[PDB]
């Protein structure tokens, strides 16, 4: 539950067993792209130390893709989550 955000960066993680598997491969990504297309047309993708961020054309689009929150793909449970603002919105 968060409204207001100038951007469109969403966090995406995959549930695995080994610590050297948390890394996203060509399949996990390639496949994801399409899945995200169903709602928003991905434009930029940023890989985090352990997490995986994904940018979208607009912020709203990143709100629709949330429908993939938890969706399991390639025998790998994916968990999507918006990037909550650490600091207050007002100024």
């Amino acid at each position: 539950g968060s409204s207001g955000s100038s951007g469109g960066t969403v966090l995406v993680s995959i549930k695995s067993s080994l610590p050297e598997n948390n890394f996203f491969d060509d399949a996990l990504i390639d496949e994801l792209l399409q899945q995200f297309a169903s709602f928003g047309e991905v434009i930029l993708i940023r890989f985090v130390e352990d997490k995986m961020w994904v940018t979208f054309l607009e912020g709203s689009s990143a709100l629709n893709v949330l429908s993939l929150n938890g969706k399991e793909l390639l025998n790998r449970t994916i968990t999507i989550a918006l990037k909550s603002p650490s600091g207050p919105s007002s100024g």
